[PDB]
């Protein structure tokens, strides 16, 4: 084929994988914000430019498809202009030139230095080499001819800030080229082309092994760079900027690739139709690469719509490695035949499903362990969590005894379809959950007979299934191995769960003195805030949000069933509803892993208790710090700490020497004694190993949260 | 065919303390402050380096590994751990014994072979014998986990004798010590790879085969640009106490193990092929030669024993093992060749230092001119001295491109060079009693030009008069006869006593004096070798190292004079300036400033985290309108300065 698509889902594993040991890294405060700054500098300032000054002094200029490029610019263009009017069109007055300068640069600008160019050697370079150019050619190229435009726009707009007596325009025009001027790309393109001139495309070996050895270290290292700066950039977002996000991400994802591949397609005069069609492939996928981390940076230059950008990229990234994996299946889809179509999307489920159960491996390993399994809701998802994980351990046994005798078949399909239609009805139970406890609270919600039914339904459901049908065929995939019976009963089993999904989700939004240690009448406001605590780890916003993104696979999944019962026609329409049914049933655990596999509950409660216990194990029978806590004692205790530190009457008595957590990283982020939240905490767990700040009663560790520690001493 | 790629050594060391470099005026200017370097740290020490030893030591094959040699690697560094240990221990204060003894060794016998000694040996051995790669990962890792246990222990003793408790059995330090070396990523890494080595069939999966190469490949260039990053601001004046244990410290990683390693691979080694037995044996000595690995200056500041010692160790053994890891390699691989060949690796090695050495001979005249140190006489003479070493070096390229060509023109480029070159001996000679007529007066500028000009030209024209040109010689210091090397001899003559007389009357500015007293040590080893040629006239398979060796000097002793001038200290506001003025403008500032004392004060309250964050906070408030010089004539510096608050 044109794409070594077998090579594209381990790319993508290290493309994302260090990105996430970039966010890990930088949510568990292992380098602080200011510390990453310096990581950014180094792929910045030194990586980057040897990489473009090596990568395009060996270019050849002569052997360039220019067709490609001119395809891709005039895409790029046309979706600029075409999102430039229609935000200056309705866009609101006092800025709409500022969103106008923004928002196409966010729909047109790819990363493709750090993300693109994994993805594009691993699939491009035993086939075709020469798309690898192509990245260091548009990118740059595009970054001087759109970039400019949108420049220009924010020096209006900030014209419009700062209104003067002023009617020339020449003095923002020079502004703005200077400022793309002054971007290391453009410059290190300008001065790598001028040398390939005065060379003959040798890199001199004095300076090929430096060149070499500064721009290797560049991929990984921007990789994790960008996990560094995806740390606490998402929050929440009001309606209008949740649809205009939307509206750019589908423009950014869905609608510059379809442009890019319908430019290349008009433009290209190729005679090879095989090459055609794999440089219309290879346009599309480059026009699905996330947006870059620049638009960030650029904003926050400019200083205007820097949250809603910067959680547009982001979250761009995270759609962008599903939209790319499933688009690049479906572009090699119609080059094979029938039965490897099966073996491919075998394959397919067999990787989402190795990667998905290793995710929920660690997720239900951090919720049994962290003991907060015992609660309802989160009782519930666990039960969830283990019918996901099952349902992937069933698709390892499945591809590992696909086409083999009936008697050990009948346990892996019961296996795999059991937990299956587990997930399925799981689903409608945390909608019908999340429906009573926002009806009423102390709802009787009977969990027996609700664990009883998402797990013993659907065992009635396979075995009623497995009891009838015509079973024989040499069906490959789980869907058809009994037949027509079994996706009629794959329906009606769907059928159910979103129709519980589609009425409580509806009523869901519907409904919506003493110095020390303190008595528990001196400390009951530790005890309010202790109850504060119970009244949270609930996250039901977590868990309907999860209902949310297990309800659209759900959606999926009728729609590909209804579509063979009725229709009754592959005709290239059912295949691609096929491969995303089979993506989504085995890689429902990513979602799940994302959404409870990492949040902000396993920091430091788990982890001193672990900490405790390995202690333990043996206490049977066997400076920086200082220097920080004299600093805190000698400079910054008569401050504003006098306010920031004070207890109400509590009843009788009182502590009267206590401060909140986050008023603390507040007071510390403005005065400027650390850097950000994450350096504030860094500081006060410092600070409280030094003897200085304590808990009134001992009971929690100190923590960026609504709760109430003494200053001691 | 030579058992180590010696012409691909060159680039790789330029790729290695090239990156260095980067990391190092990338801290020099500021770029990435002292807190800035350690998410970079973080990254290579907890993400890259584990990444590269999981990939590198999952795929080694442990049942096709050379034992013998690794051994005897292991018993040198063992050797030297003892002669280091109890030589430290027998003279040492009774206060501080323990700690300078498990310091110490531990300098000795750990190499920074991960981020250095890796890409010189791949280059060195990637095309020929790629098995070699293999010992890297292999000598390091065992070392770790069977010698610094002692250092440590040593260490954990020390502390016991600051805080002695009521207590005899030192189980509790022995379990303290292995505990703290098996918590580093060098050990536990180790062991997990080779678990998962055992455990699978030495083959990655796919899934984790990009991820593992994308994670190590990111650490070659990150490690040394950290390692170049470290590399500011470490170095600083020592006793002469500090500077003898030092130099012997230095003396015992770069010259006593590396021979010592020799020594055990040719005593342990039992290999058949003679040729296999030669290539590993200087294999062991160019791993010898490897510098102080930087987790020797982590485990100072760890103990918090000895750091400014360590430290300072660790950054002159990288700079100084880049020259030596040159010349000790070329070394070895010179017995190989007819004496032709090594007369012409000498040239291509010379050409090279000469094209570098100029390139830093423009950077640091013109660190002396565009700061107007040049008009100055203490650096007139650094200057003019500069210049003819720019100009030895040119001759010495122009030599290369022209050398066994018309004589119309190698006679030009004869005199071109010589004349700057016995210029070079002549300056360094007469500018050792200058620097004591600067120092102790008149000067007159007009002589000491016109004998660093002119005298090595009247001896260039009295040696043209009566020479012998006449065979074509590609060397250049016989090609005009003995007539040409007796007063090549002379000039080396002349000029040791006048710098020998003038020492007489230095000690019975510094860094003038650290310029001349380098390059007379170097004029006294160029007078040797002349000396030698001179009397003995016998190679014997030495006056080929001697040669050498003056060819690296002659030519490279610019890299010196850049090195040592080249880098002096000499060459979004809105919100921190109204922190300032809320809680810090009614502190003890108020109690003009000096700048020094600003920072000083800034680094003190915490504010500020290091010098560089400091400076660039008062730069910051200069740009807020907060901070301003008493004149406005200066920008902020970390200097004694006054400059005044504003408002
Ligand atoms: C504007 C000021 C800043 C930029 C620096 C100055 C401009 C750039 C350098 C000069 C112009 C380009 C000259 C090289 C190309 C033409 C000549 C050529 O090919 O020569 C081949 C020759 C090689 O010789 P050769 O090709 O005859 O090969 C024969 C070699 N033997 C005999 C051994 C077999 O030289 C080079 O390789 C080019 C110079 C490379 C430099 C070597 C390392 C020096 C370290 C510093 C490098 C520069 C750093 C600049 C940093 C800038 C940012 C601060
Ligand atoms: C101690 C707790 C933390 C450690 C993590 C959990 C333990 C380590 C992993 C599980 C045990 C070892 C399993 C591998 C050995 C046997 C399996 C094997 O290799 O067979 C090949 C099989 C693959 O099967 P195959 O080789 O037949 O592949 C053929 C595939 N087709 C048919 C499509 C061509 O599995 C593996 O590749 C190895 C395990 C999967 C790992 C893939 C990457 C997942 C991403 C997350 C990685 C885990 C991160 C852990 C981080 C921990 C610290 C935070
Ligand atoms: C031995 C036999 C097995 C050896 C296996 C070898 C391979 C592993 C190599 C080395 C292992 C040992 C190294 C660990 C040392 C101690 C760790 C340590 O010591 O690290 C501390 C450093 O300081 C962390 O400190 P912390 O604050 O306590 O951690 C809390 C933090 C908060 O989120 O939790 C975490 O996520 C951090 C915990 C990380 C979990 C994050 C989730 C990522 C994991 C899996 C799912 C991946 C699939 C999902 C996406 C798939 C595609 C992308
Ligand atoms: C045009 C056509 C030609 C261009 C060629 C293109 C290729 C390069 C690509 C782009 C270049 C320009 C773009 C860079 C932005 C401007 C700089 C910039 O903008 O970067 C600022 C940082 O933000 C500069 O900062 P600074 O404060 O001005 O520097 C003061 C500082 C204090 O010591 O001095 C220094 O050492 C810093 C000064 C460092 C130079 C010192 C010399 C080091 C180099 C070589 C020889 C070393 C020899 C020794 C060892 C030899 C073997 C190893
Ligand atoms: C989960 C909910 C899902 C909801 C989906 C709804 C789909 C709507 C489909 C119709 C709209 C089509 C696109 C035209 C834009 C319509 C304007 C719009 O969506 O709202 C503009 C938004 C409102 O802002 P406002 O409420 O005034 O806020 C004031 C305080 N900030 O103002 C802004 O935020 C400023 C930006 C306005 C311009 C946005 C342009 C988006 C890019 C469109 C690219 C289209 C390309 C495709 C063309 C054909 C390709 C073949
Ligand atoms: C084998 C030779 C070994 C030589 C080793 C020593 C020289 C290495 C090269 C110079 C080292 C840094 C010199 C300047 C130090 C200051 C910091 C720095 O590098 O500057 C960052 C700069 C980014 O640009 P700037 O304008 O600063 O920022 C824009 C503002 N938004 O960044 C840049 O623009 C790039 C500067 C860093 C160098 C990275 C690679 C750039 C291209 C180098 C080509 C190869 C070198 C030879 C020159 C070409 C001739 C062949
Ligand atoms: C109007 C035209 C629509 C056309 C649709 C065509 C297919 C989709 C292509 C574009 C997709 C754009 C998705 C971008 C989502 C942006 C939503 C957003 O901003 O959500 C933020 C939210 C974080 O929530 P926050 O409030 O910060 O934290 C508290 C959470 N408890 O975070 C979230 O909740 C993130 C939500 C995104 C989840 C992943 C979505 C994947 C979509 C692509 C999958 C492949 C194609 C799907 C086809 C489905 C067919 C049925
Ligand atoms: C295809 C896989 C994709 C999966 C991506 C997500 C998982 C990647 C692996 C874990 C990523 C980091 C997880 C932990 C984050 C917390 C910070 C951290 O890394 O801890 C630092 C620790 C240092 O070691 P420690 O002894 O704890 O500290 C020494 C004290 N001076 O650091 C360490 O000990 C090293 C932790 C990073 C590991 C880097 C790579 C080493 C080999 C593991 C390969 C990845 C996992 C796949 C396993 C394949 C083989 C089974
Ligand atoms: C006693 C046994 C003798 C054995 C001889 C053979 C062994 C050779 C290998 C070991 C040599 C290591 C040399 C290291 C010297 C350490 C000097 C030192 O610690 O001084 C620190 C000093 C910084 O002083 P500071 O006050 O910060 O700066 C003042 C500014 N002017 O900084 C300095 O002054 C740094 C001085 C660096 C010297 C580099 C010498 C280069 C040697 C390698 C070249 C090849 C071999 C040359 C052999 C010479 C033979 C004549
Ligand atoms: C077709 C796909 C499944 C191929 C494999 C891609 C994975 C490597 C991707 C897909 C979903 C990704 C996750 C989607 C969402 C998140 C949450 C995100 O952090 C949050 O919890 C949000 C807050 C924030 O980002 O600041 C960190 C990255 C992470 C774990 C992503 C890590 C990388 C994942 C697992
Ligand atoms: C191939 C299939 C399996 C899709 C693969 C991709 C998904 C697994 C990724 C893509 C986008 C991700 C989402 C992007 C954004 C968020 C918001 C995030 O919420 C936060 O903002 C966390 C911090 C907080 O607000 O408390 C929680 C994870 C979630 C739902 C992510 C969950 C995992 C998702 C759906
Ligand atoms: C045989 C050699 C010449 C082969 C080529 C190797 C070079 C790439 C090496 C050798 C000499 C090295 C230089 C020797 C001395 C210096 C000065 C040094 O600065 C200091 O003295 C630090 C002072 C401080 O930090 O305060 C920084 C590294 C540098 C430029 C070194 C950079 C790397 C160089 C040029
Ligand atoms: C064989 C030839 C090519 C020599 C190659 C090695 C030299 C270029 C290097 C090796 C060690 C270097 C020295 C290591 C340390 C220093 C200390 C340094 O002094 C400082 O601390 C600078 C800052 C200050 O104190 O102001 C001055 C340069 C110097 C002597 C270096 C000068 C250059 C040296 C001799
Ligand atoms: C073999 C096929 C049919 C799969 C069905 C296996 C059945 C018998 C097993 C496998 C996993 C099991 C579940 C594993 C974990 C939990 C959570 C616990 O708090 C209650 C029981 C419950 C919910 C179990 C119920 C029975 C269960 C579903």
């Amino acid at each position: 084929p044109s794409m070594s698509i077998t090579r594209l889902f381990p790319a993508l594993l290290e493309c994302f994988g260090i990105v996430l040991c970039g966010y890990i890294a930088g949510r568990a405060n292992v380098i602080t914000s200011t510390q990453a700054k310096g990581l950014g500098n180094f792929v910045s300032r030194f990586a980057l430019p040897a990489l473009l000054f090596k990568n395009m002094v060996v270019l050849n200029f002569s052997n360039v498809d220019w067709s490609f490029l001119y395809s891709i610019l005039i895409a790029k263009a046309s979706v600029f202009f075409i999102v430039c009017v229609l935000t200056l069109l309705v866009a609101s007055p006092d800025s709409r030139f500022s969103k106008a300068g923004l928002f196409p640069i966010f729909a047109t600008q790819s990363n493709d230095f750090a993300l693109g160019y994994p993805i594009v050697e691993a699939l491009y370079q035993t086939t075709y080499p020469e798309y690898l150019q192509y990245i260091y050619l548009v990118a740059p190229i595009s970054l001087m001819m759109l970039n400019p435009i949108g420049f220009i726009f924010c020096e209006i707009q900030k014209w419009k800030d700062t209104q003067n007596a002023s009617q020339n325009k020449i003095k923002i025009v020079g502004l703005g080229l200077l400022r793309v001027l002054q971007n290391p790309i453009v410059f290190m393109v300008f001065i790598g082309i001028a040398f390939n001139f005065i060379l003959d495309r040798k890199v001199p070996v004095y300076v090929e092994n430096f060149l070499d050895g500064l721009g290797n270290s560049f991929s990984g290292s921007a990789l994790f760079y960008l996990g560094l700066t995806m740390v606490g950039k998402i929050k929440r977002l009001k309606k209008s900027a949740f649809v205009v996000l939307i509206l750019l991400i589908t423009a950014k994802l869905l609608v510059l690739p379809l442009l890019c591949r319908e430019m290349v397609e008009l433009l290209d005069k190729g005679d090879s139709v095989v090459n055609h069609t794999s440089l219309s492939n290879y346009a599309f996928l480059y026009g699905v690469f996330p947006v870059a981390p620049g638009v960030a940076i650029f904003a926050t230059q400019f200083n205007m719509e820097v949250e809603i950008i910067t959680s547009g990229m982001v979250i761009s990234t995270f759609v962008s490695a599903p939209i790319m994996y499933v688009s690049a299946w479906l572009l090699t889809f119609p080059t094979m035949d029938p039965k490897p179509l099966a073996y491919a999307i075998q394959n397919v489920s067999f990787d989402i499903s190795i990667v998905s159960l290793i995710s929920l491996i660690w997720s239900l390993a951090i919720l049994l362990l962290s003991k907060k399994y015992k609660q309802l809701p989160h009782m519930l998802t666990t039960n969830l969590l283990i019918a996901q994980s099952i349902v992937c351990a069933g698709m390892m046994i499945w591809n590992f005894v696909k086409e083999k005798n009936f008697v050990g078949q009948i346990l892996v399909f019961v296996l795999l379809y059991s937990s299956l239609y587990s997930t399925y009805l799981w689903t409608g139970l945390l909608a019908i959950s999340l429906f009573l406890l926002k009806k009423r609270e102390r709802v009787q919600i009977p969990v027996g007979i609700i664990i009883i039914s998402g797990w013993g339904i659907p065992a009635l459901l396979v075995g009623v299934l497995l009891i009838t049908g015509k079973h024989n065929g040499d069906s490959i995939d789980s869907a058809f191995f009994y037949g027509k019976e079994q996706m009629i009963t794959t329906a009606v089993t769907l059928f159910c769960s979103i129709l519980i999904a589609g009425i409580s989700l509806m009523c869901m939004n519907q409904t919506a003195h003493c110095v020390s240690r303190c008595n528990s009448q001196s400390c009951i406001l530790a005890q309010e805030e202790e109850q504060y605590l119970q009244s949270g780890d609930q996250q039901l916003t977590r868990h309907v949000l999860l209902c949310l993104l297990l309800i659209i696979g759900l959606f999926a999944n009728l729609s590909s069933c209804l579509w063979w019962l009725f229709n009754q026609e592959p005709g290239r329409l059912y295949v691609e509803l096929q491969f995303f049914c089979a993506v989504f049933n085995f890689g429902q655990g990513f979602i799940s892993f994302g959404i409870f596999g990492l949040d902000k509950h396993l920091i430091i409660l788990p982890f001193k208790r672990r900490l405790e216990f390995l202690w333990n194990n043996k206490d049977t029978a066997e400076e920086e710090i200082k220097m920080t806590c004299q600093q805190f004692i000698h400079y910054h205790r008569d401050l504003c700490i006098r306010n920031i530190v004070k207890e109400r009457r509590c009843g009788a008595k009182t502590s009267a020497g206590t401060f909140c957590g986050c008023d603390l990283v507040s007071w510390l982020i403005e005065v400027g004694l650390a850097s950000d939240r994450g350096e504030a905490v860094i500081y006060g767990d410092r600070l409280v190993q030094g003897g200085v700040i304590q808990h009134i009663t001992n009971e929690y560790e100190f923590r960026d949260e609504y709760l109430f520690y003494r200053f001691l001493q």
